[PDB]
């Protein structure tokens, strides 16, 4: 054992770890990098070679009237597939979650959309109503070029979506297409939606403040209310649209580069989308726990972890899940829940194996909670500057496992923001079933 040698081991850990580290300065360039991307993104001159694509989604801050009954709602690209049927009048839902298979996300997009079909067939069934056709919305959680709020290309498939015959065709009519193939019910669909944008809709219901929205589960993206001046892709300067900002495709075109460390460029090497959403990788819940792994096995190699040896699990791909670094930083100290996670992966861990593992996860979720909230702070001081607010108040409406589930990320990111956003009160909201519930609800107002 030995105190001394066990102290000194845990040096050279942080002297590692260390390379994680980002100051207030780091976070205010990226910040101030992440600005200038979205000024690019929005105008007409810049829009074609801009990382951060600012994607016009056609939802436009409107008087009011919403139409009332029964709307359907699909969800695609987060954890699952999933159907809810909405009661407008006050809002009542019902809902159910299908597991996609790994042969249709990545065969082609016919397997996709005739699987999506048939997970409708049987909600259907399961609440007697494949005979209504009914006004739908559906939320696909990828990139979209719009050209209205029912009609839009996908661009590129992201968080290792691979179907063919998806990518420069109209997801509306992929799934049109689809239903049509299948003949056992209709559904007129009126709106498709990003998940953010769904998130932010759903949270305004409840706090009309909320004009932006953020994920932050497999994936990391936002939407937010931009002025339509600002929105040179859509002639008029009345009013606001919501944008899909796709920050993350921020650094794809190398603006994140002194940041990437090891670790990121192998996460990319290995990932669906090499060289594609290179922030969201620094994120997103499909690859935090992948980077845990990476450096998990950086300290195995520098004999610094586990007796130097890793196990058939350890060099798993996938096998430290991004539940794990949440599962390891809600150890109460006694480092039982550590110890499982570990002896699970054929690992025989010493008290400061787990000691160090706590702290190759906590450097891994504390860059991503800095890295989101540069973000973050850049569309809120955007806004500030552009409705030219002294002091702004606006409410974030957030969903997704990683800023939901884990246990010090959502503080460590408001706190980040805070000291990035000056003149500006931000209050988050957590969506309760915000995807469905938000595509349902701008279906309502388009059904006018
Ligand atoms: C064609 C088109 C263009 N823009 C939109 N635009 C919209 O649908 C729409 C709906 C919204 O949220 C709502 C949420 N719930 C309700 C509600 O209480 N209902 C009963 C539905 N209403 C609005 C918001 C919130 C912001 C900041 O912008 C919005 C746009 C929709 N369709
Ligand atoms: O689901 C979270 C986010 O993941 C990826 O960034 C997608 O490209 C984006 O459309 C989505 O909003
Ligand atoms: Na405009």
């Amino acid at each position: 054992e030995n105190l001394y040698f066990q102290g000194m081991k845990k040096e050279k850990v942080e002297q590692i770890l260390a390379e994680f580290q980002l100051q207030e300065e780091d976070l205010k360039k990226v910040m101030r990098r992440m600005q200038k991307e979205m000024d690019r993104g929005l105008r007409l001159e810049t829009h074609e070679e801009a990382s951060v694509k600012m994607l016009p989604t056609y939802v436009r801050s409107t008087p009011e009237g919403s139409e009332v009954g029964d709307f359907l709602s699909l969800d695609l690209g987060g954890t699952n597939f999933r159907v809810m049927l909405v009661k407008v009048g006050s809002v009542k839902t019902k809902h159910q979650m299908y597991s996609i298979p790994e042969d249709a996300m990545t065969g082609t997009a016919e397997m996709l959309f005739d699987y999506i079909s048939e997970c409708i067939s049987d909600f259907l069934d399961k609440h007697q109503m494949k005979h209504k056709k009914l006004p739908l919305g559906f939320t696909f959680s990828f990139p979209v070029r719009h050209e209205d709020i029912d009609k839009g290309i996908l661009l590129n498939w992201t968080k290792g979506f691979k179907a063919s015959g998806a990518e420069g065709n109209n997801v509306v009519g992929l799934l049109r297409d689809a239903i049509k193939r299948r003949g056992d019910f209709e559904m007129d669909v009126v709106a498709m939606v990003n998940d953010t944008v769904a998130t932010m809709i759903s949270c305004y219901y409840e706090d009309h403040q909320c004009e932006v929205g953020m994920i932050v589960g497999t994936g990391c993206n936002a939407c937010y209310m931009e002025e339509m001046q600002n929105v040179e892709l859509v002639e008029g300067d009345e009013g606001r649209m919501c944008v899909n900002t796709e920050w993350g495709a921020f650094g794809d075109s190398g603006e994140l580069d002194e940041f990437l460390l090891e670790y990121d460029r192998l996460v990319d090497e290995s990932s669906a989308n090499p060289g594609q959403q290179l922030y969201e990788k620094l994120i997103g819940g499909k690859y935090m726990g992948e980077l845990v792994r990476l450096v998990l096995l950086r300290l195995v190699d520098e004999n610094l972890l586990f007796h130097g040896e890793a196990s058939e699990q350890l060099r798993t791909r996938g096998a430290f899940e991004t539940r794990f670094v949440s599962q390891v930083e809600s150890d109460t100290g006694d480092r039982k829940q550590i110890y499982n996670i570990l002896s699970t992966l054929g690992l025989r861990p010493s008290t400061t194996d787990c000691d160090i593992v706590r702290r190759a996860c906590e450097s891994v979720s504390t860059r991503a909670a800095h890295m989101c909230s540069a973000g973050l702070a850049g569309v809120i001081n955007r806004m500030r500057e552009s409705r030219s607010e002294d002091v702004m108040r606006i409410t974030v409406g957030v969903d997704g496992s990683v800023y939901k589930l884990h246990p010090s990320f959502k503080e460590r990111f408001h706190a980040s923001v805070r000291r990035l956003t000056p003149s500006c009160e931000i209050t988050f909201i957590e969506s309760e079933e915000g995807s469905g519930r938000g595509a349902a609800l701008v279906s309502a107002v388009a059904c006018k």
